[PDB]
């Protein structure tokens, strides 16, 4: 299990790849865009992150589409976007950011991304991840509050479109997290269960070293964690993520706990980090899997006898309403099947919506 990212090799053999993460940590000010990649490159960061799309987006469809609207959607000014490419590309680190839909797919796929990246709450998004792994470039997705079915069918879904490019992180919800909660023995886990995947950690707790070095040294080959330019600064994600020096910090961490690897050096990890390897989600994120992952929902009012389509309805998140039908009923519904009861706009999908009892 390897793959290339841009000009790096990830998984077997090849050293851990290091995303350092800014979010939205930038404040709005692009010379503080520059500054955060910056950092992230005297650190010795393999790849930057980026958001670039609202979460609003995820929540509510927003209804041929003008692009004064379409920037109207982004966190980011699109100005910003190919001078930060460029800077980047000039300070040797890798742009990387999230998709959530068909459309922000195609505005990431439109700066020749290196890779797609996927949070935990699309990783049931089958509509998504099969339109995504068919641009043939490498793909991680994210785990928080998944079981093993959830990884699977995710994975699955990628494969059959001939892309075998995968890399799946572990992670938790919660942010910060704090060390209790970290799991890590379901890397080793994820590892064996999924042994042409690449398996990562996304890191949510505060200590910069402790729990990235723990999960290197079970097997781990990309590890997230979150960076800012000031702790202090009035926190986006500020107080919790990293400063420059903590970064580097880790990524010093990180490669030598490889070089020590690679001397036979053996190393324990606690009984605290370890945690269960049943993946499951935890205390701290309370069945997410079930409020919190993407369901079909009505984008209008459907009437009796009308057939669903792309039109009516779509793979939202919940937000505060009740979970509409699994995303894998998608494809179904939209091709040709129809209401056999009046369904209000927003409301999930129910199987009483589609299944005849008179
Ligand atoms: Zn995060």
């Amino acid at each position: 299990a390897a793959f290339q990212i841009a000009n790096k090799t990830v998984g077997k053999d090849a050293p851990v790849f290091i995303i350092a993460e800014a979010g939205i940590n930038h404040d709005g000010k692009l010379d503080q865009a520059f500054a955060l990649i910056d950092a992230a490159a005297e650190a010795g960061a393999d790849a930057v992150k980026f958001q670039m799309f609202q979460a609003d987006r995820m929540y509510q469809k927003d209804p041929d589409v003008s692009i004064f609207s379409l920037v109207q959607s982004m966190e980011m000014p699109a100005e910003w976007i190919l001078p930060l490419l460029d800077y980047c590309r000039e300070k040797q680190v890798i742009f990387l950011s999230t998709v959530c839909d068909e459309g922000s797919a195609d505005l990431l796929q439109s700066t020749s991304p290196s890779a797609f990246k996927i949070a935990s709450y699309e990783i049931n998004h089958l509509p998504l991840l099969k339109y995504v792994a068919r641009l043939n470039r490498p793909m991680i997705f994210s785990t928080a509050g998944a079981e093993i079915s959830d990884v699977h069918e995710a994975w699955r879904t990628i494969r059959a479109e001939g892309n075998n490019q995968i890399a799946i992180m572990h992670c938790v919800a919660k942010y910060p997290a704090p060390p209790e909660y970290s799991n890590l023995s379901v890397i080793p886990m994820l590892a064996a269960a999924f042994p042409e995947a690449v398996i990562g950690f996304s890191d949510h707790s505060e200590h910069p070293t402790e729990a990235p070095c723990a999960a290197v040294r079970l097997g781990a080959k990309l590890i997230e964690k979150h960076f800012t330019i000031d702790k202090n600064l009035p926190g986006a994600d500020h107080s919790f993520a990293l400063n420059p020096d903590e970064l580097k910090e880790m990524v010093d961490g990180i490669r030598k706990t490889e070089a020590e690897l690679k001397q036979g050096i053996t190393k324990p990890v606690s009984e605290k980090l370890l945690g269960s390897s049943y993946k499951t989600t935890t205390a701290i994120e309370g069945e997410i899997r079930n409020f919190a992952y993407r369901g079909i929902f009505t984008t209008a009012p459907i009437q009796k006898g009308e057939a669903f389509s792309e039109d009516n309805i779509a793979v939202l998140r919940p937000g505060q309403k009740p979970q509409g039908l699994h995303p894998r009923f998608f494809e179904l519904l939209t091709s040709g099947v129809r209401a056999v009861r009046d369904i209000p706009a927003d409301t999930g999908i129910v199987w009483d919506d589609i299944l005849l009892k008179d």
